[PDB]
């Protein structure tokens, strides 16, 4: 679990929504397992504007936060889960590193700030959705 806090917006992945986030929905992208919701109170996270292929990710399973290369936003095939069949999902950068059932919505960030959140795993491999190109987070 876990999301960003940016301005008045909740960051999650969409198969993680919860009823309030869908009863106060702001977008959401299957393809990218992104949800966005509103909140009252404002949040404390700043995005990533930027191209940086290295970073730092939370992994919950472990408790750990780890330093990792990842690939550039791409569209990179999934395999089916209890949340979603084997498909596309885009947007996805991806990384050598734990991840496991549970380890969603962890931040993965880079010198400049949140790049993204965990959104895959397994086989000694970890996907990140990424956030920087949503440039609406930083306003509104
Ligand atoms: C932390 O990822 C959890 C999981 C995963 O990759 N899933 C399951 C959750 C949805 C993910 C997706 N974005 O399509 C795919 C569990 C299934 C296999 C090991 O990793
Ligand atoms: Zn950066």
């Amino acid at each position: 679990s876990g999301a960003i806090y940016v301005g008045n917006y909740r960051v999650v992945n969409r198969h993680l929504a919860t009823h309030n986030d869908w009863a106060n929905l702001v977008w959401e992208d299957s393809s990218r397992d992104l949800l966005v919701s509103s909140t009252t109170a404002q949040g404390c996270d700043t995005i990533a504007r930027c191209d940086c292929q290295t970073g730092v990710y939370y992994c919950s399973s472990r408790r750990k936060h780890y330093p990792v290369s990842f690939s550039k936003p791409s569209l990179i095939f999934v395999e089916a889960s209890e949340y979603y069949p084997a498909r596309y999902q885009s947007h996805l950068m991806l990384a050598v590193g734990h991840s496991e059932p549970g380890d969603c919505g962890g931040i993965l960030r880079c010198q400049h700030g949140v790049v993204g959140i965990v959104s895959t795993g397994g086989n000694g491999l970890v996907g990140f959705a990424d956030v920087r190109d949503l440039l609406w987070l930083d306003e509104e």
